[PDB]
């Protein structure tokens, strides 16, 4: 009581959102939920390691790519070790464990270790200086006290039950508002088991109905996850209002009695459809009126074919995960059950052809799943695995078996899909699940893991109404179990990005160029200096950071429509080899939710060339949403847009020219020899981002949307957003770089194809888990009121079916598209 509620304040400004209020509740689910994360709460917090935990090295088992090999020679990696002044330098192998070379190596400038039971090869940072071409630096530091992570103290069955399942629309009720029908859907995953409406009605401020709606579905057969879904429609008809409700409650009760809840407008596979969340906004939104009625009812626990159809089911079983399977399809998985189950590849499948809408089938299920040896066996595919966790999926079993297979990931592959991990539990029915103990735990035993997934969540309580209450509690679980050090550290970063969000937003006030406002900004910047900023934060897109003082002198407004802030500040850590500042962007009026989606693809598709010893040398900046419409980017140094390339060279925002930027990048390579260091990066660089924006359909790019780095890497910026077209931007002045001009070939354009065609096919031999990723991209990060249309455009990105030589063939002919047009694109943007 005592520290409980100043503790459980700390919590809600550190969440942003009173996980124990109960203003828009209709049961105690959340209460529930909380009480329960405390065990895998208690249980992680008791097993961690508290030394490599304080320290948590950042390492991978994946082996040390060709590329980065062929960066050492004769077998012998330099470490510079950092006395005070003075530093000695020590000749290593790849193998060589930190041991073998009371202290502990400390990386210069971050909070980042390089200890522990693994060799040199195998840390993240070690890596990152080779790829770079920078040499390793750390300093001979004190272990940091474990003490500092230390954490403060804390019926009649449902199958005997005959009867038709029923609920009675009362009515609805509008504040403020044509005629208009409730439409009744009992649903599991997407599919709809079972739907009624009422008869239409005038469109008045309030509708009684009073009817009844009977159901053919009996509730014996209604599975554990089924929502009733309620829908209002008005008219040829329109959807203007949705509500969900768990037929089945959290204690396997059927839910019964009266409800008045709050529905969601609209603006389609879309998450926030799915949410059992009522509307917040109470004196606004629309109510509708209903009464379950039936003593409690409790949903108890479970205590050599043919050559043509084995080849049919086979071929079925080959088909990606947009490919529809029809009911003759469904038939045959179902009946073939054990032929199907002895293929993980055919999960996602099979349990698409469960009739979940039926009691005995559904037991039959199960039964199968006890028996899932060659699941539990198999190599983990995350592909596959996403899969069963997407929106097709609400049966906790079912989706009980990818978060199975998600344990033996490493923890550097959860950090790979922790955004798409953090945003699947938008999927699940219910608040405590599987997939949100897994997340919970994962990010408890690594405070890199712990560190993002606080801002993933946080990202969506901001913003998020859909799904806050849920995301709200299972961030206080983490918030509850990560230690003193990190609670503290997070009101630090909070009330810092709370201080930069206010004079952006009031700035923006005050708002296409700026004369008073250049003084205005850094006086309000100098205030903070002294008012109220921490003397040290840590960057949230980077946690081996610690940003301190502004540069004031440096920090300045875009000429924008959004007057983003550029900011940047002095390095906390006084053994920063380098002066560099840290540069973070801060930006109101775009949705960097979005953003953050696609620079995470970005970085999956990386790893998957990693897998094929291939680099394109992508720039995913980092990017986190921190609330409404607003966040952070950071700042990649010594790094201008193509456009303005163009607007100084040839100065005129009308014209373009071809030699520019060859010519701004000779100018800013000092020799020769790192002038065709960049000429390399570039045909890396536009051939990772060519392919990796095709792909994702983001491909027609105005271009002071693509930045180039003072070392000629290509990077996409600002994809928020998203006359003929273009699949990408390969501009006359990129081609110009490699040495072609109208129709030609050069050592360094047959590269750029042939690395393309590589980096092409590599994404290829990963086509479902791309196929997935964008699938619940679209569904969790654009509501667009995304179609099959819109998720079915990476199918044919990937060229899906056809054999690598017609995909080889057709990537080049995109290629050529670009090549036929030239500036059209870019010069249509204009007018
Ligand atoms: C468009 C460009 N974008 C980025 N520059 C640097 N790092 C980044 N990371 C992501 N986007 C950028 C940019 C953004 C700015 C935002 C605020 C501001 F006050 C100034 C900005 N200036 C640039 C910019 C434009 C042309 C050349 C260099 N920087």
């Amino acid at each position: 009581s005592e520290e409980s509620q100043a503790f459980q304040r700390q919590l809600t400004a550190l969440i942003g959102y009173d996980v124990t209020d109960v203003s828009n509740v209709h049961d105690d689910e959340l209460e529930f939920t909380r009480r329960g994360l405390v065990t895998p709460r208690m249980a992680e917090v008791a097993s961690r390691d508290p030394k490599l935990y304080a320290m948590h090295p950042w390492v991978t088992s994946k082996p040390l790519p060709e590329y980065l090999w062929k960066k050492i020679a004769n077998n012998c990696i330099f470490i510079v070790i950092h006395r005070s002044t003075t530093s000695q330098t020590i000749k290593v192998s790849p193998d060589d464990t930190p041991g073998a070379i009371d202290f502990v190596l400390r990386v210069c400038g971050r909070d980042e270790y390089l200890v522990g039971e693994t060799p040199i090869k195998n840390f993240q940072w070690v890596r990152h200086c080779l790829k770079n071409g920078e040499e390793i630096h750390v300093v001979l530091d004190t272990p940091p006290d474990p003490a500092l992570d230390e954490v403060r103290k804390e019926t009649v069955s449902l199958w005997d039950c005959d009867r038709k399942f029923r609920v009675k629309i009362r009515g609805i009720d509008i504040p403020v508002l044509l005629t208009v029908f409730v439409e009744a859907n009992i649903q599991h995953g997407q599919q709809v088991l079972c739907q009624r409406r009422t008869s239409p009605k005038p469109f008045t401020e309030e509708v009684l109905w009073n009817v009844w709606l009977e159901f053919s579905i009996k509730i014996k057969d209604l599975p554990k996850g089924a929502l009733l879904n309620l829908q209002i429609y008005c008219g040829k008809v329109q959807l203007l209002y949705y509500v969900n409700l768990l037929l089945i409650d959290h204690r396997f009760l059927l839910r019964r009695g009266e409800y008045v809840l709050h529905m969601w407008q609209i603006s389609s596979f879309n998450a926030d459809k799915l949410t059992s969340a009522t509307n917040p906004d109470k004196e606004n939104s629309m109510s509708i009126s209903i009464l379950l009625d039936n003593h409690p009812i409790a949903l108890p626990k479970h205590q050599e074919m043919p050559n043509q159809l084995r080849k049919q089911l086979e071929a079925i079983i080959a088909t990606d995960p947009l490919n529809p399977l029809t009911a003759e399809d469904k038939e045959l998985l179902w009946h073939f059950r054990y032929e199907s189950l002895k293929h993980p590849k055919a999960y996602p499948k099979l349990f698409s052809s469960v009739k979940w809408g039926q009691q005995e089938i559904v037991a039959k299920t199960y039964q199968l799943l006890a028996r899932r040896e060659v699941w539990d066996q198999s190599a983990l595919d995350v592909g596959l695995t996403m899969q069963l966790l997407d929106c097709n999926f609400s049966d906790e079993n079912v989706r009980a078996i990818a978060v199975q297979k998600l344990e033996s990931l490493e923890d550097d592959d959860v950090l790979h899909y922790l955004l798409q991990l953090v945003q699947a539990v938008k999927f699940e029915p219910y608040h405590d699940s599987a997939l949100a103990r897994f997340l919970l735990k994962r990010g408890l035993r690594n405070k890199r893991i712990g560190h993002f997934l606080f801002w993933f969540l946080r990202s969506e309580i901001a913003q998020s109404r859909h799904y806050q209450q849920r995301f709200a509690v299972i961030l206080e679980a983490y918030l509850r179990g990560c230690g003193t050090a990190m609670l503290h550290d997070f009101t630090q970063q909070v009330q810092v990005i709370e201080m930069l969000q206010k004079v952006t937003l009031d700035i923006k006030s005050l708002s296409d160029v700026s004369s008073q406002v250049i003084s205005q900004l850094k006086q309000k910047l100098e205030n903070l200096q002294n008012s109220q900023l921490p003397e040290s934060f840590r960057v949230p897109y980077d946690p081996g950071l610690k940003a301190g003082a502004l540069a004031i002198e440096k920090c300045k407004v875009m000429a924008s429509k959004k007057k983003p802030l550029w900011l940047e500040f002095k390095c906390a850590d006084p053994t920063a080899l380098s002066n560099e500042t840290i540069g973070i962007i801060f930006k109101h009026g775009d949705d960097l939710r979005q953003d953050m989606l696609i620079l995470q693809i970005l970085r999956i598709m990386e790893s998957i060339w990693e897998t094929e010893s291939l680099d394109l040398c992508l720039l995913p900046y980092g990017c986190i949403s921190t609330g409404d419409k607003i966040g952070m980017i950071e700042i990649v140094k010594d790094a201008t847009t193509i456009a303005k390339i163009q607007q100084s060279t040839v100065g005129n925002t009308g014209a373009f020219k071809d030699e520019v930027l060859n010519h701004w990048l000779k100018e800013k390579s000092p020799t020769e020899e790192k002038f065709q260091a960049a000429v390399e990066r570039f045909v890396y660089s536009c051939a990772g981002y060519c392919v990796a924006t095709f792909v994702l359909g983001i491909g027609d790019r105005h271009n002071d949307n693509i930045m180039i780095t003072e070392t000629g890497n290509l990077f996409h910026i600002d994809f928020g957003h998203i006359k003929e077209r273009v699949p990408f931007v390969l501009t006359p002045d990129f081609l110009f770089v490699m040495g072609t001009s109208g129709k030609k070939t050069s050592p360094h354009f047959q590269k750029f194809q042939d690395i393309c065609v590589k980096a092409y096919l590599a994404l290829r031999h990963h086509t479902n888990l791309l196929i997935i990723l964008f699938s619940m991209m679209l569904m969790t990060g654009m509501p667009q009121l995304t179609s099959k249309e819109d998720i079915e455009y990476i199918r044919d990105a990937l060229t899906v079916g056809k054999n690598e030589e017609d995909a080889k063939k057709y990537f080049l002919d995109q290629i050529e598209v670009c090549r036929d047009k030239g500036w059209t694109v870019q010069f249509n943007w204009f007018l």
